[PDB]
């Protein structure tokens, strides 16, 4: 009645042995957690990263949020509070809203109340929050390196796999090997919460994993949907709020919304919940929709990552983006080829999985090139796509980031289409077209062979 909490998501308590390697651990829980989309990970009791900061010297620009269900909000873009003044505002808000000591409101009640107030148009509650990548004004909650002497305890956690700053540059996240500037994806985001500040339903760019660590404060309440129910959820969303689905003019205009999990559960979409408390991790799996809100003043840090498991999903995702005409954050094929070009220094399990994705890439590329030849495109020239800014190598039709090949035409200088959209570039006859390609098929097979040798198969 009014609000029925979804079932709880898995909670894992790894021993220090299991916890040592995050990628091994994530792989182990994967068959369980991917059925629920999110899961929680409680570190061993003696895993306490040192959090220390001056609350008066950390400052940030607050973002403002209206709280209406099904109302469109924009995904956060890449006034001023200090952490102390925000904290004071946030505690006062919650304390005044409930007329209770700010830390005495039951989590059950805030949740019930959150879903009441987002559904009631008579109640125009607005809240504020912080969201940004680390900077000089507000840095990572985890120990980093620079011109400040670290204690032996901080040095212990400097190189932890669970220090989210390390997640990008680690040798089991294929995002590490990307040389392209994708700071939005590789760098951790910092989130300063207050009561009811919320993140709308979304999945991660390129269907990556995400991992969220609650450093300090009141809990963060989560809802998660498993990857297999993604399109099921999207169907429901289109039905009740189709306005969210009109084509986005940019990646800076992605529309997302708050929507009651009971509404989803009513339409047979599986939904799980959890309250993430301070010192706990939440992990989201590929294409797992998730949303949530903060119980009160808190501080979280989150980062994207991609394991070898993800590679085939990454390819499927870029295909899905093409159908939707959605912009890519990076070129997936460019990443695969970058890794192939470094086959000798690759982890051997990585090499093996990259090899299989590369084989699919090459076979798809072979067929596409045969098709455009049959359309009468004859002229061709090698082109170093990776040197072009992304906005200079998107298919004018489906907006995909080109890398393996594209079609150009002297009639339309600087414009390109991917090989799926040869007809869409201009009205000139195809013999005026040019296939621009990064590699010949003859360059590609040896790159794939290097992977095979490194995989030792
Ligand atoms: C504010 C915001 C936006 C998008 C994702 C996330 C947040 C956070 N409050 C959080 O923890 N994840
Ligand atoms: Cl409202
Ligand atoms: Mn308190
Ligand atoms: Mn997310
Ligand atoms: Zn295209």
């Amino acid at each position: 009645s009014m609000f029925l909490p979804p079932p709880e998501c898995p909670v894992f308590e790894p021993s220090w042995e299991e916890f040592a390697d995050p990628f091994a651990f994530i792989h182990k829980i994967r068959p369980i957690a991917e059925q629920t989309g999110i899961c929680k990970v409680r570190p061993p009791p003696d895993w306490q990263p040192p959090f220390a900061c001056d609350v008066d010297k950390l400052h940030f620009t607050p973002r403002i949020q209206r709280l209406n269900e099904l109302e469109a909000q924009t995904r956060v873009k890449l006034r001023d509070y200090t952490l102390r003044t925000f904290g004071e505002m946030a505690d006062a808000f919650k304390s005044d809203y409930f007329n209770m000591p700010v830390h005495m409101v039951p989590t059950e009640l805030v949740e019930k109340e959150f879903w009441r107030l987002v559904s009631t148009i008579e109640e125009d509650v607005t809240v504020e929050y912080g969201a940004d990548i680390a900077s000089k004004e507000f840095g990572s909650g985890f120990p980093v390196r620079d011109g400040i002497k670290l204690s032996p305890e901080e040095e212990e956690y400097l190189d932890s796999g669970w220090n989210l700053n390390n997640m990008p540059v680690m040798e089991q996240s294929v995002l590490a090997h990307i040389t392209a500037d994708i700071c939005g994806m590789k760098l951790p985001w910092l989130y300063v919460g207050m009561c009811f500040s919320s993140f709308c339903w979304h999945i991660e760019d390129h269907w990556s994993y995400s991992i969220n660590y609650l450093h300090w404060g009141e809990p963060k309440t989560w809802y998660g949907v498993p990857g297999y129910a993604a399109e099921q959820l999207e169907n429901v969303m289109k039905k009740l709020a189709p306005e969210l689905f009109v084509s986005q003019p940019d990646l800076l205009h992605q529309l997302v919304t708050i929507m009651n999990p009971n509404t989803l559960m009513t339409h047979e979409v599986p939904v799980y919940r959890t309250n993430q408390c301070a010192g706990e991790f939440v992990i989201t799996f590929p294409r797992a929709y998730h949303s949530g809100f903060n119980q009160g003043f808190n501080f979280a840090e989150a980062v994207n990552f991609c394991t070898v498991d993800w590679l085939p999903l990454g390819r499927q995702c870029v295909e899905h983006y093409r159908l939707l005409h959605r912009y890519c954050v990076f070129s997936h094929d460019e990443m695969i080829c970058k890794m192939a070009s470094k086959a000798d220094v690759l982890d051997v399990v990585v090499a093996s999985t990259v090899q299989k994705d590369m084989a699919i890439m090459i076979e798809d590329e072979k067929a596409l090139r045969e098709t455009v030849r049959k359309l009468g495109v004859i002229d061709s020239e090698r082109m170093d796509f990776e040197l072009l800014p992304d906005d200079e190598r998107q298919c004018v039709k489906c907006k995909t980031t080109c890398f393996m090949s594209a079609i150009s035409c002297s009639c339309k200088p600087g414009l390109l289409v991917c090989l799926h959209h040869v007809k869409e570039l201009c009205s000139c006859p195809p013999y005026k077209y040019k296939l621009r390609y990064r590699y010949t098929l003859d360059d590609l097979y040896p790159m794939m062979n290097a992977l095979k040798l490194r995989a030792e198969s």
